[PDB]
């Protein structure tokens, strides 16, 4: 749980670039060891809040700041639109900056992008491996869906590593710091975005088997258009015989649009 050093603390917002000018989304700010920092240089500032226990700690560390406001919702929950549009009128940018904790991790960054806010973007403490998989390019072992996913939203990549040491109940796996900006539009063009996701989540089921394998055990019209999925793949020069993870999303992005129109 929580971040107990005050240099990486900083580091955090300097690699989130808070200004005078940004308003800022914290996530589960504890006693408030960041959310102090981020007062001290941000023009407003508002942390969700659940937990009950450490409540009156965080209420006499942001006792002296005029510009926080806690919120007692889960942000999972949350409507972010009407939170933004109400509370970052005198903010021009608008940031996500957090200490998440271990097991939400992947959700709450899933819901925010979804619900396309105006964020500038999102920086955030989270476990190293998660961070890996995230801002993976088709290099890394750790490339899979999730990195197809977050980079179709944003532009990902790992800014940090920080030791167990640095937080209080020193957790079991090493963390990491991840800063997100999100694209102007989508990374891609693709017809229906549903099927697109089905898509990359076929072509990774298992990670050693051939794509066209891959895509005729889990779509379900795999078996029954078998030969025009292998049609697909050649008139959008897709080896079949590769495996799904060295394709480039611009490559499933093609072959997302192509195989809608030839299966429906």
């Amino acid at each position: 749980n929580f971040l107990i050093d005050t240099n990486i603390l900083n580091r955090i917002v300097d690699h989130a670039e808070v200004t005078e000018k940004t308003g800022v989304i914290e996530i589960g700010p504890g006693i408030g060891a960041l959310t102090e920092q981020l007062a001290k240089r941000a023009k407003k500032v508002v942390a969700f809040e659940i937990d009950q226990r450490l409540l009156p700690i965080l209420k006499d560390t942001l006792s002296p700041y005029e510009n926080v406001t806690v919120i007692h919702q889960d942000v999972l929950k949350a409507d972010v639109k009407s939170v933004i549009e109400e509370q970052f009128q005198d903010c021009d940018e608008i940031m996500v900056v957090a200490n998440l904790p271990y097991y939400v991790t992947t959700p709450i960054i899933m819901k925010l992008l979804e619900e396309h806010l105006p964020l500038k973007g999102i920086v955030v403490m989270l476990q190293k491996e998660v961070a890996e998989r995230m801002a993976a390019d088709p290099s890394s072992k750790e490339y899979g869906s999730l990195s197809i996913a977050v980079q179709f939203y944003t532009e990902a990549k790992t800014v940090m590593i920080v030791p167990k040491t640095v937080f209080v109940p020193q957790p079991n796996v090493d963390s990491a710091v991840i800063r997100l900006i999100l694209r102007d539009g989508p990374a891609v063009d693709v017809e229906n975005e549903s099927f697109f996701f089905q898509l990359i989540k076929a072509s990774f089921a298992q990670r050693r088997k051939t794509l066209l394998n891959n895509l005729v055990n889990n779509l379900p019209e795999g078996k029954a258009q078998k030969s025009t999925i292998e049609q697909v793949l050649e008139e959008t020069n897709i080896d079949g015989k590769r495996r799904g993870e060295s394709l480039s999303i611009e490559e499933f992005a093609a072959l997302s649009n192509g195989l809608y129109k030839a299966l429906f």
